[PDB]
């Protein structure tokens, strides 16, 4: 060959990126950071569009727009996609795919060159859209462009409560993706299927068995390393010290001892250099995060009394939020452990820069995005021994615990913790830390594999 290929792709996501009012989910943080990723290959340009009900089409950048849609985005499990008529189901589809043909339509004037890479999120709606893109333009004479899909899960779960006739899934997607749309029967619409984690290519392969095994593969992720680096001058007070305890609405204080009182809504923490050392949970509260094993091993530690600082970061509805804040304070006694909500990603990188540990104790990560920016940061990881963090997770960056009970986890990440602080790891460690994420699991790196992958084995 005598040039290198030149990529120019167009992807269509589910979730809305994370920007002003609207935090965005995994999903949503994976498709923004491939954007980054494949914008900074040298051969390589990226265009993408995602939908929003908040969010508005940027004004003064041309490499991505928002679908603006009028309700919530609809969700597999505010409204499901199973309580819209066919009407809205049929024009939310209909005017993302006219969104679409128009962007691919500026952007192939602006190159004066076609598209080549179709990557479309999740294994519903968006693949049936590129889909119908493709007949369409072969149908004018155009090329057809691969198309390539990521499975996250969401769509795959929907239709297995299909399957299993949940009474709130009436059979009415799976049966179509299968059997009209054929859009996993074959490789005639997709080339190949990347999936975040293992289970969600078991559970792929076992929903569409007519797609081909070999175009099925797990995800290269990365971190984003611009955002995520350790923090020249960082300090405790300018990390955390001006963000106010995010608890629930509602919440109240007089039902606490007297030994919590600094425990308050909207309160910032009081005096956080007085603390020892600095414990950093950060993820969504779902229940398998196993944020009550971090909360259940600070209950053993924080009765040594050796000023061992916890913070839980991330959201929740306020029904998880009541469960674990409530489970915090009144069930266990903490006090030296608040909860500040969803932060940004500068905001979060502060944070890791000046913790001496975190700990993401979940049973079956996918991936675990939070570990790799927490070492890209020169920061020392405890999980447990399951999911991604089992493939990359190593005795020089931290350490996982073995699985079992929340209860045995809780006491392991204890030992953990009490040992990472006794041994010091952050100083002996976090300097190895930086450089293996650095160096394995930046944005540019593992997009570069990604797209080779796509080349080398999706044809
Ligand atoms: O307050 C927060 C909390 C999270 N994040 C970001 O969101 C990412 C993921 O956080 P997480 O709580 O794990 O959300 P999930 O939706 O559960 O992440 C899913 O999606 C990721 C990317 O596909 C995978 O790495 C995870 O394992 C998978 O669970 C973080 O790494 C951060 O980049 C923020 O920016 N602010
Ligand atoms: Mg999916």
């Amino acid at each position: 060959g005598a040039m290198a290929k030149e990529w120019l792709i167009f992807a269509l996501g589910t979730n809305n990126w994370q920007g002003p009012g609207q935090f965005a989910p995994g999903s949503g943080i994976l498709h923004q950071g491939q954007h980054i990723a494949m914008n900074s290959l040298e051969k390589c340009h990226c265009y993408s569009i995602w939908p929003s009900d908040l969010q508005k089409t940027p004004t003064d950048r041309d490499d991505y727009r928002v679908y603006e849609i009028p309700h919530p985005i609809p969700i597999c499990e505010s409204k499901r996609w199973h309580s819209m008529t066919d009407e809205e189901v049929t024009s939310y589809c209909d005017n993302l795919l006219k969104e679409c043909t128009d962007f691919i339509e500026y952007i192939e004037k602006k190159h004066g060159k076609r598209i080549n890479l179709f990557l479309a999120h999740h294994c519903f709606m968006n693949p049936v859209i590129m889909s119908e893109i493709n007949e369409r333009r072969v149908a004018q004479g155009i090329p057809k462009v691969p198309l390539v899909v990521f499975a996250h899960g969401t769509a795959l779960k929907m239709y297995e409560n299909e399957i299993n006739k949940l009474p709130e899934f009436p059979m009415k997607y799976y049966d179509w993706i299968r059997g009209t749309k054929n859009i996993f029967e074959s490789t005639g619409h997709v080339s190949g299927v990347f999936a975040v984690s293992a289970p969600q290519k078991n559970s792929f392969e076992k929903l569409f068995p007519l797609f081909p095994q070999e175009r099925v593969a797990i995800t290269p992720c990365g971190y984003n390393q611009l955002v995520f680096h350790r923090i020249q001058g960082m300090t405790r007070e300018k990390a955390f010290g001006h963000m106010p305890q995010a608890l629930y609405d509602g919440f109240d204080a007089t039902q606490l001892s007297p030994v919590q009182r600094h425990v308050a809504s909207d309160q910032c923490i009081p005096d956080v250099n007085a603390y020892d050392r600095v414990v950093v949970f950060c993820g969504r509260f779902a229940h398998w995060k196993r944020i009550d094993s971090v909360l259940k091993a600070a209950s053993r530690w924080e009765k040594e009394d050796k000023r061992i600082l916890t913070l839980i970061f991330g959201a929740g509805s306020q029904e998880t939020r009541k469960l674990y804040v409530d489970m915090a304070y009144q069930t266990l006694g903490l006090k030296d452990t608040f909860f500040l909500g969803p932060q940004s990603q500068p905001d979060l990188a502060n944070v890791y820069t000046v913790a001496d540990v975190s700990v993401f104790p979940s049973h079956d990560e996918p991936f675990g995005l939070v570990f790799i920016e927490c070492m890209g940061c020169g920061t020392p990881v405890i999980g447990a021994k399951s999911g991604g963090p089992l493939d990359f997770v190593n005795d020089e960056v931290g350490a996982l615990v073995d699985e079992g009970t929340n209860d045995e986890v809780a006491e392991r990440v204890y030992a953990a913790v009490k040992q990472a602080l006794a041994e010091d790891w952050k100083k002996t460690k976090g300097a190895q830390c930086e450089q293996y994420a650095l160096k394995k699991f930046s944005l540019a790196s593992q997009a570069e594999l990604m797209l080779e992958f796509v080349e080398s084995h999706f044809t």
